[PDB]
């Protein structure tokens, strides 16, 4: 396990022939209302776009996954609500350890990127159309709530 | 954008303050047959253990994503099928390029890591239970599964 990299939100190792990214666990927020699902769009330089996925984020130091969901949809929508945990997926586990855990907000409240709320229907037909694309959680979401939330 | 590592399977570079990591685009197959999903299991070093995956791969030269799903199903369980291309999403957008492009495969004949047949249902309730962890192409298989398969 040597180190050639140790940045902000990554660490670039290698384990002999493996090359790993260290990454910091992340949080995904999938909320529901009145058919509208939260997604979230900001422009992301790693793929020069802005696709479509749901308020998350980074834990931060001394927070546990319920904690950072808590605080991506306040930060991100201005929201609070009703959190429970649904599962977790390692993003690529071919090269990084990137952790997210995802969970399920109800009787979401306005307590104080940009917001998207949309039709999961819609944001999929979107993307099947090649109009918009998705990032995992954005996926996830609308795979989701297509399965249980209907 | 400066390049700090260029190495076998991703690049490292930095663009003024975001740190992006260059990955070559990937594609993952969900298959079913008899009400079992065709999952995959091999030793992660990056996470240090064996999540639940569908068969999947980097696209290599030359080779479009309906190639490589294809190639990736007949190496990793000796299998040939029916591809239907689903949907695509980047795995991490916040810090990496990887776009992984979503097929169906049906009608599956043997032409020819570990082959994990296993009900969606039950890799769920495993998930659930803290005894297996999942890749993001393992949780959309499952998701998709309950969604459109049922």
């Amino acid at each position: 396990r040597t180190y050639l990299y140790r940045g902000r939100i990554l660490n670039l190792a290698l384990e002999g022939r493996y090359e790993i990214v260290e990454h910091k666990p992340a949080v995904a927020v999938i909320a529901l209302r009145e058919g509208r699902m939260l997604f979230v769009r900001q422009m992301r330089p790693a793929v020069g776009l802005a696709p479509l996925e749901i308020p998350a984020g980074l834990i931060e130091p001394g927070e546990d996954p319920l904690e950072a969901a808590r605080r991506e949809l306040a930060e991100e929508t201005g929201l609070s609500g009703d959190l429970t945990y649904l599962f977790s997926y390692f993003v690529s586990p071919g090269f990084t350890d990137e952790k997210t855990h995802v969970f399920l907000a109800e009787n979401l409240k306005e307590v104080e990127i940009e917001v998207v709320w949309m039709r999961p229907e819609e944001a999929l037909e979107r993307h099947q159309r090649g109009e918009v694309e998705f990032s995992a959680t954005g996926l996830v979401g609308v795979l989701y709530y297509h399965a249980f939330l209907r």
